[PDB]
C-alpha cells in the first residue's frame, strides 16, 4: 500500500495532506490545516506498516506535524494515528492528539483529541 | 531545546527512546518497547517546535513508530504527542495512540490510548 | 435540551442508546452494543449541561456503562464524552474511552479510544 | 470492591472525588476540581464492575461530571474511564475526556484528553 498511500488526501474539515510513502516505511510530506492557528503548509513525517497483513485488515500508520513554519508558530504538535483502507473509496481513518506547549500549571489542558477521516477526493 | 531533547530517554515501563532533534524541527531515532508485540529497536520519526515560547512553557513534539522491524511485524503504529520540559529533572510528558490494522468490522477496537512520561535516567 | 436529548438514539455501529434527561442534569437509561463482549441492555448513568449557552453551541454531556448485566460481564466500562447538537437532524457527537480491568503488567493496554455519532434515526 | 471504592479520593492536581459505590454497580457523589473553570462541588454519577475478576485484575469504572452547579456553568463535561486497584496504596487510574459545548465550526477543538491518578491520601 505504498502506491495506495502516496498522494494527496483531504479530510472532513477541508485540510490537505500531501504524502509520499517510502519502501522503507517512511511517510514524508506536507499538511495544510483548514482550521486553527495555521497557515500554508507544514512539514510532516511519519511511519507506516510496509508489509500489512493480507487478511483484509487495514494498514497501520501515523504522522506528526509541529505547527511551526515560515509564517506562524502555534507552539503545538499534532499526531495522527490510524489505518489506511484500500479500495474504490480509499480512506485513511485516524484519531489525533494535539499537544500545546504549556506551563506546568496548565499542563492538564495541554492536549486536544479528535478524529479525522481522509479521502482521495474532497469530501 | 534541540540540545535538551537529543539523547536517550526512558519511560515508566522501561522502554528506551533514542532521539536526535535536528535544527530544522526533525526528530529521528529508534524506539525499544519493554512491552507488547515488540523486540529490539524500531525506527521513529517525528517533529518538534524548534522555536518554543520563552515564557516557561514546554516544547511541543510528537513522533511515530510503526511496529515492523527485521524481527517482528505487529501490524500497528503508535504516535506520541507531548511536550518536553527542561531543567534538572528534564521530562517528556506524552499521551499516545496505538492503532492496529483491523478489518472494518473490528475497527471500533483498533486504537489503544495511554500516557508515557520519559526521563533522562531510568526511572 | 432536556426534551431534545430524551429518547432513543442509534450510533454508526447499530448500537441503541435509550436515555432520559432529567431537569436536574441527570442522564439515566440503557445501552445495547451491536459489537464486542455484550448482549442485551446495560445500565447507564451520566450528566449533561441543563442550562447550555444560547449562542449556537452544543450541549455538553457524558455517560458511563459498566459492561456487567444478568447475561455477561466483560470486566470493562466505557465513558462517552460529547455534545448534543439540536435541529432537524439532531446528533450527539462523542468520543469514548473503554477501560478493561487488567493486571498492573497489562495496564498499558487497558484502554481503547474511539468516536461514536448518534442520530434519532438508524443511520 | 464496593468497600474499596467508597470514600474520599484525591488526584495529582489536588482535586477531591467523593464517591459511594452501590451494590448494584452505581457510583454517586461529588467532585471538586482544583483547576479550570470550577468552584465548589459538582454532582457526579457513574458505574463500576460490581463483580470483578479474581485473577489480580483491576475493577473497571467510569463517571461523569457536568460542570454546572449553583456557582458556575462551564458548559462542559468530563468523563473519567479507568480501574480501581486495591491494596495498601489503593489507586484509581483513569484517563479522561473533557468536552466543551462548541459551535459546529469549533467542534474539532471541543475535547481535551488527560489522565488522573487518585489515591486515598493527598498525594
Ligand atoms: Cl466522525
Ligand atoms: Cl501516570
Ligand atoms: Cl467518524
Ligand atoms: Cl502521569
Amino acid at each position: 500500500d505504498e502506491a495506495g498511500i502516496t498522494g494527496t488526501w483531504y479530510n472532513q474539515l477541508g485540510s490537505t495532506f500531501i504524502v509520499t510513502a517510502g519502501a522503507d516505511g517512511a511517510l514524508t510530506g506536507t499538511y495544510e490545516s483548514a482550521v486553527g492557528n495555521a497557515e500554508s503548509r507544514y512539514v510532516l513525517t511519519g511511519r507506516y506498516d510496509s508489509a500489512p497483513a493480507t487478511d483484509g485488515s487495514g494498514t497501520a500508520l501515523g504522522w506528526t506535524v509541529a505547527w511551526k513554519n515560515n509564517y506562524r508558530n502555534a507552539h503545538s504538535a499534532t499526531t495522527w494515528s490510524g489505518q489506511y483502507v484500500g479500495g474504490a473509496e480509499a480512506r485513511i481513518n485516524t484519531q489525533w492528539l494535539l499537544t500545546s506547549g504549556t506551563t506546568e500549571a496548565n499542563a492538564w489542558k495541554s492536549t486536544l483529541v479528535g478524529h479525522d477521516t481522509f479521502t482521495k477526493v474532497k469530501p
